[PDB]
Parts: C-alpha cells; structure tokens; sequence
C-alpha cells in the first residue's frame, strides 16, 4: 500500500516476525527509510540465544551496549505479501523495545519513496 | 522522483536550505521516514545564533545536548519543485552535522511510502 507521511503520524506496520529462537511474533513496526538495518526486540528472543556484541550510531549518540546483532536470520511477513523477507542478520534492542524495519527489509519488498 | 531503497546506500537528495540567517546553502540531506522533524547542522548558522536548548529520542537514547531549535522557521528547496517546504521549526545538529529530511517536509511535498 501507500503510506502518506505526516509528521504527527509514525507510519507503522503490523509485521510477523520469526527470530527462529521463538514461535513467531506478530508486531508493530515503524517503517524507517533512515534506518540501514532493521530492528527487532530481544523480547521476541528466547533467554540463552547467541547474540553478538556491535556498535550503533544513532542521533543520540555511538552505542557500544544497547544494541546486538542476531546470529541466526530473521524471517519477516507482511500483511500484503506472502513471501517471507529472510534478513541474514539485523540488530536486536536489548534495551528500549524498539521495532524498526530498515532498509533492509525494504529493498526485499521492493519499497520506495514516491516524491511528486 | 521515484527513489529506491537499498541498504547499501543512503537514500539522499541535494536541497537547498535557507536558515534565514545567512545565504541559502546546499546540502546533502538523508530521506528519513523514521524521522519526526527535519535535522539540518549548526554548520549552516553563524557562530552567534540563538538556539534553543531540545530534547531528543534517538537510537543512543535521549540526547539532550546533541540537538537544538531553531528560532526562525526554514525554507527548504528541493531540485524537483519551485515552491520551497517552510518548517516552522526544526532541529539543528551540533555534534554531527547530520542533514535529514523528516516527515514533517515530505508531508510539504506530498512525499509517501509505497510497498508494492
Ligand atoms: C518527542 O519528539 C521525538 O523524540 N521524536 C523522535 C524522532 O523522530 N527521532 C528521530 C530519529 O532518530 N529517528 C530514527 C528512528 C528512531 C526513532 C526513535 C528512537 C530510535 C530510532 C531515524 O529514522 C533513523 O533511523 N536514523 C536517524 S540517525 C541514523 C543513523 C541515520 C538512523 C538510525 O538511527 N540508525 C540506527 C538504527 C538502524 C539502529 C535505527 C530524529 C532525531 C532523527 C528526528 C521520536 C520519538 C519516539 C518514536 C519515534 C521518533
């Protein structure tokens, strides 16, 4: 579909998402065109799962902590399309609860901006 | 323009941004859907503007030091319309000198998502 951007609106997607540690998840996501990766929460992760150290730059700062890369890939359904996205590896926020779906993502559902 | 996403490159245009306190300046700027509000660097103003003091939630967390205010709104040109996007205000990075274009100026330029 189209997404029209409005600063008072997140535009948010419904997206199940299979961290292959977990029966999948169903969650809301922001679609982020500024995001180089996508970003899942370490709640949809089992306890003990390896997950690698890695460091973020973000606008409120380089993070060294907050952030961990998955070791297995994530598998990403959207409600439109069938398919699943199959991430070879995205971040995990072990801290905020964020869900973010990167550029990553969005090359695989072929996304783009449309500016008239 | 339709624009494409990929990971592995920035999707980014050349606008021209008027802070209103010195000449309109080129610059590079980040399509950022994931963005509230534009992001324009401190680069831009002269040593001695008054800036105020903003709060800000980004991926290293809440940064209250990185980001300030404008005081006048900005006049935004883009390569593909005459008409300029007005902000009202936005944020001006003075750490990193980052320029992102947020949603508050795609919704000016009618700019929207389209997964397919
Ligand atoms: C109350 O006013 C606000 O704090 N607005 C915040 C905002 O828009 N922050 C933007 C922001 O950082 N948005 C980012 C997404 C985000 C939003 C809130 C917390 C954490 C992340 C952005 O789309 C992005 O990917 N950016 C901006 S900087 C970047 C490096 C180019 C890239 C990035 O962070 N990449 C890192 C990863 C891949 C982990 C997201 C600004 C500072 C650029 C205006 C906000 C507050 C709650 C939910 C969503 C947004």
């Amino acid at each position: 579909p189209v997404i029209p951007l409005d600063p008072a609106r997140r535009p948010v997607i419904k997206a199940q998402v299979d961290t292959q540690t977990s029966h999948p998840k169903t969650i809301e996501a922001l679609l982020d065109t500024g995001a180089d990766m996508t970003v899942i929460p370490i709640a949809l992760f089992s306890s003990n799962t390896p997950l690698k150290n890695t460091s973020v730059l973000g606008a409120g700062g380089q993070t060294q902590d907050h952030f961990k890369l998955t070791s297995l890939p994530v598998l990403i359904r959207l409600p439109f399309r069938t398919t699943p996205i199959v991430l070879t590896s995205c971040l995990v926020d072990t801290k905020n609860n964020w869900a973010i779906i990167g550029r990553d993502a969005l090359q695989q559902c072929q996304g783009v901006l449309y500016l008239p």
